[PDB]
């Protein structure tokens, strides 16, 4: 988060916002839940009532994770549609505003089927939480019993300290302690594990989207330059559209450097 | 009789384990069945170990009691 | 078409053999069925292999021919 110390929900304009004053606040803000309807919320609730006390939360996460990639199919789906009828729309037009917009098309197809790429390997990830959250909600039981057999025991020492079965169920109680101390050292010990290797999954399925998606956009823009912006002056001929190569082989090098991308190519460089 | 169950329930759950790797190796739960297999079995061999000290103790001392 | 029941033998055998394991491992079934799983996978894995030579020779003569 980018907020300085004030009560502003307002952020100081960084290096980008110093450059240009920020756009203002998207006209599309309607007023409803915030959400857009109540089945989804209603999946969520129930996910956090009927499960487990201590793995409501993960299986809470988990629901909420899955309306996400829900949400980003959706609109990977329809961003495909909209590059599409936009070059659509860009047909029955000069030739070459056709081409260029016909080209935009194809790279916006490349940056939803990336973003298609991305969502499965965000389901992946998904799928490594749903199983951290299957192991330790099993486990949660261990401490369940341990909790349950040490207040009947403190009940029955107080109703009988000389019951005969003060004995057993003292040493059910340490069965289920050494059951339930060790069991909480390797829940710890699995979700370190599981944590750690999906959230890395994660992050380096995020940088090569992020990576590709900024070479599409580059590729695009020196391929928007070769548009020729100036215009006719009016009652003169339309000159000639040449363009047809240079697009050819732009596009041509975009699939070579998509083709050619690595992990280890990744020009992103943390300080 | 009290500790019979641990034991009881180690085998319902290997027997679960062992149907559920038959039908399908690669099911998510069979990791955390193995956990509980693994679990339920250090409740269970120091269970039986602990059953042996106190069944010697008892039966002596009854014993003891009842022959003097 | 007529290789394919070859390798489907090999799987209903392999299933088979995984329940009988499940259900009893220590069934004397278990050896006659393990070698008899072993002969359909010398029988289906150099199958395979042959069937990977017939069909490149028949698919590059009859495409050469239709070509021509």
């Amino acid at each position: 988060m980018h907020r300085t110390y004030s009560l502003r929900n307002s952020r100081a304009p960084t290096a980008s916002q110093l450059q240009n004053p920020p756009p203002p606040p998207s006209t599309t803000k309607g007023r409803f839940f915030g959400k857009g309807g109540l089945a989804y919320s209603f999946r969520r609730s129930a996910a956090g009532a009927f499960g487990p006390e201590l793995s409501r939360k993960l299986s809470q996460l988990v629901k909420i994770e899955k309306n996400v990639l829900r949400s980003m199919e959706l609109t990977a789906n329809e961003r495909r549609d909209a590059a599409k009828q936009l070059s659509i729309w860009g047909l029955e037009n000069d030739d070459d505003v056709s081409d260029i917009t016909d080209k935009l098309g194809v790279l916006i197809y490349e940056v939803s089927e990336l973003d298609d790429q991305f969502i499965d390997r965000y389901d992946q990830y998904r799928l490594t939480l749903k199983s951290i959250r299957d192991i330790e909600g099993s486990v949660q039981p261990s401490r369940d019993r341990k909790d349950k057999i040490t207040d009947k025991i403190a009940y029955l020492k107080y109703k009988d300290p000389q019951s005969p079965k003060i004995e057993v169920l003292e040493q059910e109680l340490v069965r289920a302690e050494a059951e339930s101390l060790v069991a909480e050292a390797q829940l710890s010990n699995i979700t370190r594990s599981k944590l750690r290797a999906a959230f890395n999954y994660q992050f380096d399925s995020i940088i090569e989207h992020s990576e590709k998606i900024a070479l599409i956009a580059g590729y695009g823009k020196a391929l928007l330059e070769l548009l020729d912006d100036s215009p006719v002056t009016p009652g003169e001929t339309r000159p000639a559209y040449d363009g047809y190569e240079a697009s050819k082989q732009i596009i041509i090098d975009a699939e070579s450097a998509l083709n050619e991308w690595t992990l280890d190519s990744a020009q992103v460089k943390p300080t």
